[PDB]
């Protein structure tokens, strides 16, 4: 991994660690339509993201650079934002995690 992207690994890995775990937990895998009876979730989502897959294309050396990296993260806030109200106890969740990742990112070296 580039310099970048060891940061970025490091940002994932603390997304993913207990210290974020409160807020972080509804992002760590792949949304689960069916389970969460939410049936209308992959027609207004086109393009599902989670730290899972996240981290799996990290291992994979899929990320090219940083950029690719935080457009995957952000894009998965999004789609929550997307799919759930504003008020919503999911959406306070992403935003709280989102602070964490943003101000991170902020720091690449
Ligand atoms: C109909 C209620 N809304 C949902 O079920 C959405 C689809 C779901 N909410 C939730 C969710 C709803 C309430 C609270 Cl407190 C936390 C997460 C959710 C739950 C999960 O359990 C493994 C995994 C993913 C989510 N999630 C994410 C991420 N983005 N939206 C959601
Ligand atoms: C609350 C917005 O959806 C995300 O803001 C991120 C900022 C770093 O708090
Ligand atoms: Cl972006």
């Amino acid at each position: 991994l580039s310099e970048q992207l060891k940061h970025c690994n490091g940002i994932l890995k603390e997304l993913l660690s207990k210290k974020h775990a409160a807020y972080a937990w509804p992002f760590y895998k792949p949304v689960d339509a069916s389970a969460l009876g939410v049936h209308d979730y992959h027609d207004i989502i086109k393009h599902p993201m989670d730290l899972s897959t996240v981290k799996r294309k990290m291992e994979n050396r899929d990320y090219r650079d940083a950029q690719e990296f935080a457009a995957d993260v952000r894009l998965m806030f999004s789609n929550c934002y997307k799919y759930n109200p504003p008020d919503h106890d999911v959406v306070a969740m992403a935003r709280k995690l989102q602070d964490v990742f943003e101000f991170r990112y902020a720091k690449m070296p």
